């Protein structure tokens, strides 16, 4: 983004397949753009053919706003982003390195760092199964006559995860170090829409399913822990060489939180990652762009320097209310009304920044090497 904006944008082969066979079809003239999207291509100089499938994936993922509820005000037809938009935008995940400020407890449990924390965020979207209209990709994708296929859903979350998994796995190794990375319930939210009572245990054989199958391509990944809060029994799992643990932190008295090094970690031999439930058509942070310290997406971005990652500005924490917040000269001249989503406006903030896809070989790469070969 702007200057001081360090953010890594990552997807799948599968979807840059998506993302060139969208980019062919709008070059030969036989499909049409959802509206936010067209104002994004109406905004540069550039036709479809003369960009470049970088370009076009960039500023395809621009169309995104910083607040959205994915779940209740998207239609999935022109008016706002097609289907098919929708499909590429929930398999794109970001990560930054962040500062934690605390530990991320939601509402008024969240524990300060007496030294803040350095340590990385992963923005994944996970399966959106709620809508205010018509159905949602992800719908048609892993619901067969209205169930849940375990199947589908364990692509559609490898499709997503695995490329940041692959991005902290040689991350971790550059540092001489290993990884732990904890996870909440992605999609068990107000995502889950009606499969609320089904999706938490669908979630971590998901989980289980993607470190099994790809173990050997992780080997500086060495702790999983997931928390779906409630909803799941505790367990620990050996998955290759790495200790799975599902710690449900409103079951288990004494969880260390999702901003935290678990158990058998530390910053001498491990890098901190934390998995955030993301959304289709929002900023990273989504509801904290509103001054909302609410869901996964905008407690975890409340309490690491994420805005300031995205916009560039720095902010100053707020150690009472756990939430990082504009800067003072903003919150004040600008006072009443000074979330970081007043920022962006005033400052013509966009979202955009560089992007990779993983190739067939296990390797991030340009989507204009990936797509060559």
């Amino acid at each position: 983004g702007p200057l001081g904006s360090a953010y890594q944008l990552l997807l799948s082969k599968e979807t840059l397949n998506k993302i060139l066979q969208y980019k062919q079809n709008l070059e030969k003239g036989l499909a049409t753009p959802g509206k936010f999207f067209l104002e994004e291509l109406s905004k540069q100089e550039k036709s479809i053919s003369e960009m470049d499938i970088t370009t076009f994936t960039q500023l395809l993922i621009q169309s995104k706003k910083p607040q959205v509820f994915a779940e209740s005000q998207v239609y999935h037809d022109g008016t706002d982003w097609t289907l098919e938009e929708e499909s590429i935008l929930g398999d794109v995940s970001v990560n930054m390195p962040v500062t934690m400020y605390n530990d991320g407890g939601h509402g008024s449990s969240f524990k300060n760092h007496p030294k803040p924390i350095s340590g990385y965020l992963a923005y994944v979207p996970g399966a959106l199964l709620a809508s205010g209209s018509g159905p949602t990709s992800d719908m048609k994708e892993v619901l067969d006559n209205g169930k849940l296929n375990q199947d589908k859903l364990n692509a559609l979350y490898e499709r997503r995860l695995l490329p940041q998994l692959i991005h902290f796995n040689e991350l971790a190794r550059q540092n001489e170090k290993q990884a732990a990375i904890t996870i909440p319930g992605i999609g068990t939210g107000c995502f889950s829409g009606a499969y609320y009572d089904v999706i938490k245990p669908y979630v971590r054989n998901a989980l289980i399913h993607i470190l099994e199958k790809h173990k050997d391509s992780l080997p500086y990944i060495d702790i999983i822990h997931y928390d779906p809060y409630m909803g799941d029994e505790p367990a620990e799992k050996k998955i290759g060489h790495m200790s799975f643990r599902v710690s449900p932190s409103g079951v288990v008295r004494g969880t260390t939180g999702q901003l935290d090094y678990p158990l058998g970690s530390n910053p001498d031999t491990h890098i901190l990652v934390s998995i955030v439930a993301w959304d289709h058509f929002s900023w990273p942070g989504n509801d904290y762009w509103g001054g909302a310290r609410q869901t996964d997406d905008g407690v975890k971005a409340a309490s690491t320097d994420t805005m300031g990652q995205v916009t560039g500005a720095t902010g100053v924490y707020d150690k009472k209310w756990g939430r990082y917040m504009p800067p003072e000269s903003f919150t004040k001249d600008r006072k009443g009304m000074s979330d970081w989503g007043d920022y962006v406006r005033e400052n013509g903030i966009v979202f955009n920044g560089p992007v990779l896809a993983l190739d067939k070989s296990g390797k991030l790469d340009t989507l204009e090497n990936v797509a060559s070969r």
